[PDB]
């Protein structure tokens, strides 16, 4: 069995397991904050920001013809100082094409181009939405499993918890091919869950990047913060089918 895992109870500055794009920076106080936050302590808008595992993950084998189970856990907060103007635009785990680089930002959260349905992208990613675009249900925000598109497949309103900490949980059977989300808010006590049907085999490539991405709004003050205090992988590829 070929398997990957990694560990952050905590971020440090300078540890070359992770690879940060645009905006994303880790904090001296352990935070990841995904999005730019200016000096006066505001959310910065028109942000996009993206950190990666340093090494790809191998998720299926055409040889062997198998498929790799994994799990990944982190916790996050969100912040919206304002009510007005509306926040934009969230936060996703995703996985795709090796050595990628920022989409665009904004509503395609710095995964996607447009919001077009298409194969190419080989790319799966569930989201934390907290602005409603053209192509999004109306409530917000909502939790979204995304397949080659910013458009959901499935999607599950959730109600935010103003700055406190979310637990995630996001688990992929491929024996049933089930890819299975949860989030809580210990603060709270709410829970919520989602699931859906994903062949992995037929979106991802045999490696991946794997990630997570945020994004503020492109009009002034349409921003919130998007920090993660820890992240856990763990992916399991069964090296032989007899
Ligand atoms: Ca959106
Ligand atoms: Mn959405």
């Amino acid at each position: 069995v070929e398997t990957i895992s990694f560990s952050f109870s905590e971020f440090e500055p300078g540890n070359d397991n992770l690879t940060l794009q645009g905006a994303s920076l880790i904090t001296q106080s352990g935070v990841l904050q995904l999005t730019k936050i200016n000096q006066n302590g505001m959310p910065a808008w028109d942000s996009t920001g993206r950190t990666l595992y340093a090494k790809p993950v191998h998720i299926w084998d055409m040889t062997t013809g198998t498929v790799a189970s994994f799990e990944t856990r982190f916790s996050f907060s969100i912040e919206q100082p304002y009510t007005r103007p509306l926040p934009a635009d969230g936060l996703v785990f995703f996985m795709g094409p090796t050595k990628s680089k920022p989409a665009q930002g904004g509503g395609y959260l710095g995964i996607f181009n447009n919001s077009k349905q298409d194969n190419s992208y080989q790319t799966l990613g569930v989201e934390f939405d907290t602005f409603s675009n053209q192509w999004d249900p109306p409530q917000v925000p909502h939790i979204g499993i995304d397949v080659n598109s910013i458009r959901s497949i499935k999607t599950q309103p959730f109600q935010l918890d103003n700055g406190q900490v979310a637990n995630v949980v996001i688990k992929y059977d491929a024996s049933s091919k089930i890819l299975h989300a949860v989030l809580v808010y210990p603060s709270s006590g709410a829970i919520y869950t989602i699931a859906e049907i994903v062949d992995v085999k037929q979106v991802l490539p045999e490696w991946v990047d794997v990630g997570l991405s945020g994004a503020t709004g492109a009009q002034r003050d349409a921003a919130e913060t998007h920090d993660v205090y820890s992240w856990s992988f763990q992916a399991s590829l069964p090296e032989t089918n007899d």
